[PDB]
């Protein structure tokens, strides 16, 4: 079934220590994580660069890494049940600050971490290249050929649009029903590995590091060894939900030309340009649309959701 | 069905500046025509080189990008009905006109735009290599396994053999006759990824710059900004019609190696070369072979050439 | 009288092994072709480079020789009938085969041999500065005053504008009239050494090297020393005619300031840009300006012209 | 059916020159040769390395292009009848010895040029990367999936193991029979991609520029442009089989580790050592394994052997 999606954001000085930082602490944070029973996976991304569409952000390109200062981490984790999320870290939060705390040295904004439910989801299981083989002699084998996947190799072996966008009130249904449609029509393109819609239902205060005035005093003073009061956290996951309405698209390619031309459907195609304009005119704010990395990640988060 | 073909010629400094206005200013114009419903794609390419024929063009080879110091651009369009090109370019001149004319300052030669009809087409549809898994297991479930192409990948990942004819007034049956038989036996060739016949119908003045004096001396005087008269264009598509009847042979290939010596087999193979002898007894003109790199390109064209 | 024009035309690498060959080879073709009694001279061109029209080629300049990496050359050879040219290369094929092949090291594109009339002329003779004494006393002892020409120095030391254009069909009589009404009034220009107006007629197939299939075989197979048959040519000169119907404006100029401005006069002075105005409302193709350097020449060509 | 397979065999200067000239003058060798209706293709190699067999020749290793100081070329042309071979030499002599003498300023030994017979051949056709979804389809539709061959990629993708034996007179058929029990368990090697076991008929006297004294001193006086008399070859080619009767066991695999430990399959898997060991007891010479690269071939040859 469909999990919930936990995306925690921040953005760091992008230098080694921060990337070292992200090998030592980051498998630690994860295996924190996974000690609750509805962690049903997680997909880490850094953002390589933002799509310029055309000139219109003329600074922007799809790779930005080597001249950026600053890296931004989306760190996806899911759960079963968002409520798990948020009895994960109250269960272990003395190991989850304490680590968390470690980055601060690199820290220039976050962590801020929105709580997400997915209405739509066209998202295979990840496998290396070695893997087709056996994928195919299995599907066969079970009378299911149109079961096999495309090839959507893990472990920063594609790519990530990750499109934001934020809805006028009163057209969320328009536009859930036109983006859904462009998408099934957008899997025609090549090297599209799937695609899924997140629609916001919160914000997690105990993720985001936001408490009331004791809690903050506790993180802004802390020597790293001392935990915040987890019951300071003065709002629940549905209070913080934003209005105008947030989604995430988050479509994967197998590399960034197929990324751009990929999305570039929407445009280039006109009868795939006249269904994705239904999305355009709900729009508040976007398409704004990062590249991401999907480097660290528990693949059998797709098991659940394809199960 | 089969579109026709409008392909926009032009030759342009070969200096990082004009690359950087290929990936700004294309899709801007690309997305402009795609604002008409006839429009079905598109497939834009640099040459990336010439093919030698042992040494008969000594001075060439099939990458000559390095040295070179001008970079020739084959822009194909596609179009449900020609008509609708030069509909397209009308109807939507302000936009057209100022960005391309933006490239002026890049400009050595062009742009030239013959129109084409295609009288044979072997073109599969476009897929990476993380698709392949999934089109084998739907042509299968479809009971279809003869339908399953040669992985053509998109954007940069092939080339293209692009052979120019022209042929003696009074052959063109014979040529036309010879050459689809010549692209039948060719298909047996490692690496071939497709192939198909453009017999020239006419020149878009329009796409052309090509218009009366009016027109000329507004596109001279040009501040970037205005445009010139585009009903000052004084002849239609057929009258610019070539005699001799020109022709393009397309044929695609895995890689520069395949295409060397796949194009090479009318010569190499015996019963292939006594085929190939009378597409040659008739040409006025030719072969002359450029080898092309498909960049830029809108891959559902055939999707539409294959309904 | 008024001789035909044959131009060979050709594109080669810019480099010096290129021009050794040039300086090598060059002659030895010459001397051939002497051999033949209605040969009445010739005049060999480099392209130094393309007129800007402003900015409309704004990636062209007027010398390009620096920077580019190719060279194309044009070699006019003057005959008192066209057919004589026919005639001259099958009666000494074995040695003009043999001295065209030895350039195939440095060959890009070409041979392409389009056969011109001449239908308006007003070319001096060339003389040397040094000769102009001798020239006016001699005129004047004649009582022919009228009769002294403008300087036109030979060898490399004034330049041509080499003028393409393609007319549309039905229109070649408005545009012969208005280019010599245009013509007739541009030799008030500053530095005009003189214009002519040629004419396609054709395409001469052997000095071409397009052969049929035998031929064609012959000349990739070649060591160097084997002629082609040359008998295998499969079209005359006038079945390769073009429509639309291509014409040159060769007009030469004592240096390029005086080129690009002279030629610029029918664009800035008001009566005669009313009178080339009807040239540009003929053209599909065109006006397109190479300028071009006059190296090696057999100047008693004009003498012939002349009488 | 099974070609016979002429071998020519030289050894010159490792220099660049030599390359160009193998991609300028190669072509047109071909070309020629493709003119005789019984050539059915070709598979030219260079030497890349000798097998080193532990330390047994422990100056040599797999890959001795960047030291050597001269490269072994050994070129395959199939034919339907060894005769066609030398009927193809003697009807084209003007254009191949001027071709093939072009390449004397490079020789340092050859070419010498040995006729075939194969005896035993399992040999795919070959096929790029982006092919085999194609042939796939094709097998599964024609209903024989055991058809479907390795992948076998043409022009430079691969290597060759060039196995050479001399055995003793009077078992030349224990040798016959164990080098094919060999071959048929060697196939179940990784990376494994075909094997034939060539038998020498006969040297062609031709091919090898071996004359009589006539002949030899129009070669070593000639000028470049003179043939030699082809008739003053004075022995045929069965008149030049060797006796100890020699061999080639031609065996391709992936990639040269493949190449190592496939072909050590005969050394290191006790039942393959065992059938293999009657191989060795029957050798005058060998096994002495030539590492080869196949970077120029047409590979049509292989549809004639299994037609
Ligand atoms: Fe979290
Ligand atoms: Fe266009
Ligand atoms: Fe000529
Ligand atoms: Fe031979």
């Amino acid at each position: 079934p469909k999990p919930y999606v936990a995306i925690n954001m921040a953005e760091l000085k992008n230098e080694p220590k921060t990337f070292e930082m992200f090998a030592s602490v980051g498998p630690k944070v994860c295996m924190v994580t996974a000690r609750h029973p509805g962690f049903v996976g997680f997909q880490n991304h850094i953002q390589i660069g933002i799509l310029p569409f055309g000139n219109r952000y003329g600074g922007a390109k799809m790779d930005m890494t080597k001249e950026s200062s600053t890296v931004r981490v989306l760190q996806y984790t899911f759960w079963k049940d968002w409520k798990d999320h948020e009895e994960m870290h109250r269960q272990n939060w003395s190991y989850l600050f304490r680590l968390c705390y470690s980055c601060a040295s690199q820290m220039i904004w976050g962590p801020w971490e929105p709580i997400y439910e997915i209405i739509y989801a066209n998202m295979p299981i990840n496998t290396e290249m070695t893997d087709f083989t056996a994928v195919v002699g299995k599907k066969f084998a079970e009378g299911k050929p149109l079961d096999i996947p495309v090839i959507s190799q893990p472990y920063g072996k594609r790519v990530v649009a990750f499109a934001e966008h934020s809805v006028i009130p009163g057209k969320e249904k328009q536009f859930e029903d036109a983006i859904v449609r462009t998408l099934e029509m957008l899997k025609k393109a090549p090297g599209f590995l799937g695609a899924m819609v997140l629609k916001e239902i919160g914000v997690s205060g105990i993720g985001s590091m936001q408490f009331g005035a004791k809690g903050f005093h506790q993180v802004l003073e802390n020597p790293g060894s001392l935990e915040p009061d987890p019951n300071n956290v003065m709002y629940s996951v549905p209070e913080a939900k934003n209005t105008p309405q947030q989604y995430i698209v988050h479509v994967e390619w197998a590399n960034t030309d197929a990324l751009m031309f990929g999305m570039g459907r929407v445009l280039l195609y006109p009868e795939l340009r006249q269904v994705h304009d239904e999305v355009l005119d709900t729009l508040v704010y976007g398409p704004y649309i990062r590249i991401l990395n999907p480097m660290m990640e528990g693949t059998f988060w797709r098991e659940y959701l394809n199960e």
